[PDB]
């Protein structure tokens, strides 16, 4: 998957978001390094928790 810097991904102007980002799964488009820095858990731990908690966390991070 295409990865992008955090500032690009937390840009909430939809028209600006690069085509290569799933707007509903922005966390998938952080590098592994940035995923750890932003969330502090494995991708699996995040993805396998309930969607509401995923969304709540992403709102805090600017990634919802």
């Amino acid at each position: 998957l295409e990865t992008f810097p955090l500032d690009v991904l937390v840009n909430t102007a939809a028209e600006d978001l690069p085509r290569g980002v799933d707007p509903s799964r922005k966390e998938n488009h952080l590098s592994d390094e940035d995923f750890k820095a932003v969330f502090g858990m494995t991708r699996s731990a995040f993805a396998n928790g309930p969607l509401w908690k995923q969304q709540n966390l992403k709102k805090e991070k600017g990634l919802f």
